[PDB]
């Protein structure tokens, strides 16, 4: 079970806040060129505005700045929050989606491009967006234009991502819905009609049937197979290992050990245990000992037999060394 959300702190070391292009250390910097991209490494929140103009990839000779290698973009795969706006005006052809932003989830929109835009994806040689993680575009309007071979962008119900009232969404002159559907570049079957960031089941706004981890799936593993799961708000989560997987019925009502049908080993109180407690330091700083009934029910053993137990009460306890 992936019961722990972040695992160790939040990532490897953990969360860092960096300034945006044209603000702070990147003052008087027009775009994210091959000079300041290295200062965005190990950074979860990039407060401010991000800019990727053609100058970054071409290289500006007069500012002693070099051309950007498309493999450097992966330095932004750690960014998930943008307090200002994201302005992407140029991106390579060897990549069909916004590869570097595969983990961006929240874009606030305090700062806006021309006081109107939060997301600007214009003139890009891509075929899909691939912003699978983006859940909220808080304020600014969205512009997606001049992306000749780009499909799937018109599918997204931007109303779900929007927060502020009247958020306009200029999605014009891309790869028409006529050609997109005729070539099989439509939203996935497992993907709900609420739009998708591409064809892959992971690229999805919401799931039509259910989800599991980072994918839209049809089955939830309730009645059979790999770890028996239960459905909670369109999500598949496996029942506690100490729950005998039942056929004809679902293995659990919830997440915990005490929320399942029947324990595969013994049963201490409401909890399903692999063995009855045999000398555990109890919450009252004292060793707790128990025994197993005929029906596998853990009962507290007699106080007299302290360093061990076999049956009920004060019966059988002197062992031969
Ligand atoms: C969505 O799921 C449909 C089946 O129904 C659902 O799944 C079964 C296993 C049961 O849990 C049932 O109670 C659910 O309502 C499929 O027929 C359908 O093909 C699925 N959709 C797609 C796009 O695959
Ligand atoms: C970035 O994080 C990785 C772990 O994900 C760590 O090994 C590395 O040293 C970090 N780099 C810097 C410059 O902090
Ligand atoms: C499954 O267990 C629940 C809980 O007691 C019960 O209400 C239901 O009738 C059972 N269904 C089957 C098919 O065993």
């Amino acid at each position: 079970e992936d019961g722990v959300r972040k695992c160790k702190k939040c990532e490897g070391p953990c969360r860092k806040v960096c300034n945006g292009i044209g603000i702070g250390e990147f003052k008087d910097s027009l775009s994210i060129n091959a000079t300041n991209i290295k200062h965005f490494k190990n950074c979860t929140s990039i407060s401010g505005d991000l800019h990727i103009l053609p100058v970054a990839f071409r290289g500006d000779s007069f500012t002693h700045t070099p051309p950007l290698d498309p493999q450097e973009l992966d330095i932004l795969k750690t960014v998930k929050e943008i307090t200002g706006f994201l302005l992407i005006q140029a991106w390579p052809e060897n990549r069909t989606d916004l590869h570097a932003f595969e983990n961006l989830e929240i874009i606030r929109g305090r700062t806006k491009q021309h006081g109107q835009f939060s997301l600007a994806v214009v003139s890009l040689n891509i075929t899909s967006l691939g912003l699978r993680s983006l859940k909220e575009i808080s304020d600014g309007d969205v512009i997606i234009s001049g992306n000749k071979n780009l499909c799937y962008a018109n599918t997204i119900n931007w109303k779900k991502l929007f927060g502020t009232s009247g958020q306009k969404t200029k999605i014009i002159s891309n790869r028409g819905e006529n050609s997109c559907k005729a070539t099989g570049q439509v939203c996935h079957a497992l993907c709900s009609p609420e739009g998708c960031w591409g064809p892959e089941p992971r690229d999805c706004v919401s799931c039509r049937n259910v989800s599991r981890g980072r994918e839209c799936v049809d089955k939830c593993n309730l009645l059979e197979g790999e770890p028996r799961e239960f459905v909670e708000n369109s999500e598949c989560i496996q029942c506690h290992p100490e729950c005998l997987p039942q056929a004809m019925n679902i293995t659990c009502t919830g997440r915990g050990p005490d929320n399942c049908i029947q324990c595969a080993h013994y049963i201490d109180g409401p909890h399903c245990v692999k063995t009855c407690p045999a000398g555990v330091m109890g919450e009252n700083n004292t060793l707790v000992w128990k025994y197993a009934d005929a029906g596998h029910v853990c009962h507290l053993c007699h106080p007299n037999c302290t360093y061990g137990c076999t049956g009920p009460g004060l019966e059988g306890c002197p062992t031969n060394g």
